[PDB]
């Protein structure tokens, strides 16, 4: 029924409001602490079937190592446990839901972002990931659907990846096209692309045609629609030019595109 001495680590405690959305491999519940009240959202990795059991080691161990990371711009992380053979990860509730919620809003709305909060949001996100690698942690899983905003306007970033019948993680790179591993510099590709979606609303290498040779070829040689001139500054564009680079030794480091964020953001008050 009810269990005070485990906390938050046995779904009894909770009261499951409604169904947010599905991610990847889970499914993610709004849901009530019952012991203090306060809302939390649980993920569901259904880690019970299909998986082995080094898979499963795995897994917890990047639960462990996100657990350590403290940080205004990064969802904060209350318990995990597992519970009737299922993974329950209990975390932060952040009122407006993920980025591609409110991409998908404007989109439906035929409105663009303007630049000034472009940079008010991605100003945020970097200071999550300068934290990171300045601990010497790759997140390995940005994109708009793990990126989240609370009613106030922060924004965090989320839970690490769950790549443990085709699949496309929805920013992939090129030291992933090939078989070289992922690495610190391909986390700066994926926020390229995500600081592209934010101004046009699709992502960059997103086409008409799903054939992974026919998108491979246009990640190769970067071509893809450029942004809007009059509306976003030639600081943005070639920001996002500088992080979509092919060959991961011209992008910068995380610090660089911290730095100009910054700048940026209190030049667009
Ligand atoms: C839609 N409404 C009618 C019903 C709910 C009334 N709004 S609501 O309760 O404040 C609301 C609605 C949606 C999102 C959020 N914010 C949120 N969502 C998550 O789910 C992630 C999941 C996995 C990736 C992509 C799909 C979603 C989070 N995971 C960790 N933190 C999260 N924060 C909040």
């Amino acid at each position: 029924a009810l269990r005070p001495d485990m906390g938050y680590n046995t779904l009894a405690n909770f009261r499951i409001e409604k169904k947010i959305g599905r991610g990847q491999f889970s499914e993610v519940y709004r849901a009530a602490c019952l012991l203090d009240g306060v809302p939390v959202a649980l993920k569901k990795v259904q880690i019970f079937d299909l998986m082995d059991a080094k898979a499963r080691a795995d897994c917890i161990k990047e639960i462990d190592l996100h657990k350590q990371l403290n940080h205004p711009n990064v969802i904060k992380f209350y318990a995990s446990f597992i519970e009737d053979n299922e993974l329950n990860i209990v975390l932060e509730l952040a009122d407006a839901g993920d980025l591609s919620r409110m991409i998908k809003h404007f989109k439906k709305q035929k409105r663009l972002i303007p630049e000034r909060t472009v940079w008010k949001y991605f100003v945020q996100l970097c200071s999550a990931l300068e934290h990171m690698h300045s601990r010497r942690v790759m997140h390995r899983d940005i994109k708009p659907a793990n990126v989240f905003i609370t009613a106030t306007g922060v924004v965090k970033l989320g839970d690490f990846g769950l790549g443990r019948l085709v699949g496309t993680p929805y920013y992939m790179s090129p030291e992933r096209i090939h078989e070289n591993g992922y690495n610190f510099k391909s986390d700066i590709w994926s926020l390229g692309c995500l600081l592209y979606e934010m101004a046009a609303l699709q992502s960059p290498f997103y086409g008409d045609k799903m054939n992974l040779y026919s998108l491979c070829k246009k990640i190769e040689q970067c071509d893809y629609p450029p942004l809007p001139s009059d509306h976003y500054s030639e600081e943005l564009r070639q920001l996002v030019n500088m992080c979509i680079n092919p060959d991961p030794e011209k992008r910068p480091d995380v610090t660089y595109v911290y730095d100009v964020a910054k700048r940026m953001h209190a030049c667009t008050a």
